């Protein structure tokens, strides 16, 4: 709520339009971690949600997580990414006169195409899995997602545990936020059957717990033995996440 387009705007690269540098961005991706003019944020639209989740930065409420996300983002980041071998390439980005349909064809190369991509960001499930756990480094995280790492990548052999696991291990609002932009699973569980939500309870992590299950965690789901994650509050005897629970099932 505090004046978000300052604060977002006031992030490193950010007063510049993340894809052809037009001032005064006011619209943004969120699971990017971007923002964009009008022209390029309309064309974000026409990518799908898979791609790119368009919102205002002054006509839409924000959650203070999803704010803190973008400032630990930011065009400058994304585009060293996103735009790596633009300079190598000796390729020529849009500027904010240009056509729509050159702002197209550039921002499906970028985004779709993944055109300007370094080759590596050899493992890019096993990085954003690592770069997910304390301490979580997001523009590693998002490179290896720009580098097709699956969200829900399962480290198998091991524990089966997920990126999501991970930043719940970590303690990581910002990260768990991150991941679950990008279409993590809130309800996938590891080897013991148990999800984000039941180790957001084993470690106490109210913060946690309380965003998954604002984002459809399945109350009711049983872990290998037995417990779901009630059971686990009322045993590690954590008054909070009982009372968030049992408030949940109503
Ligand atoms: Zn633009």
């Amino acid at each position: 709520v505090g004046h978000v387009v300052a604060q977002v705007q006031s992030v490193d690269g950010n007063a510049q339009c993340c894809d052809c540098r037009e001032p005064a961005p006011e619209w943004a991706s969120i699971n990017l971690g971007v923002t964009l003019c009008i022209q390029c944020s309309g064309i974000h639209r026409s990518l799908g949600v898979h791609f790119s989740k368009v919102r205002s930065l002054t006509l839409d409420s924000w959650e203070p997580e999803l704010v803190k996300l973008m400032c630990e983002l930011g065009n400058v980041i994304i585009n060293q990414i996103y735009e790596a071998r633009v300079e190598a390439m000796a390729v020529k980005k849009p500027g904010p006169s240009c056509s729509r349909q050159e702002k197209e064809a550039w921002i499906h190369a970028k985004y779709v195409e993944k055109k300007f991509l370094t080759k590596l960001p050899l493992h890019p499930g096993a990085l954003l899995f690592r770069a997910s756990g304390h301490p979580p480094s997001l523009p590693t995280m998002a490179d290896a997602l720009a580098h097709g790492a699956d969200v829900n990548w399962v480290n198998g052999g091991q524990d089966n545990a997920t990126p999501l696991i991970q930043a719940t291990a970590a303690n990581s609002l910002l990260a768990c936020e991150f991941l679950l932009q990008n279409g993590a699973n809130v309800n996938q569980a590891d080897s013991a059957g148990r999800g984000p939500l039941h180790h957001a309870t084993i470690l106490g992590h109210t913060g946690l717990a309380c965003l998954f299950l604002k984002r459809g965690a399945d109350l009711g789901a049983r872990d290998s033995e037995g417990r779901d994650p009630l059971t686990i509050a009322m045993e590690t005897a954590n008054a909070d996440i009982v009372t968030l629970l049992r408030l949940a099932k109503m």
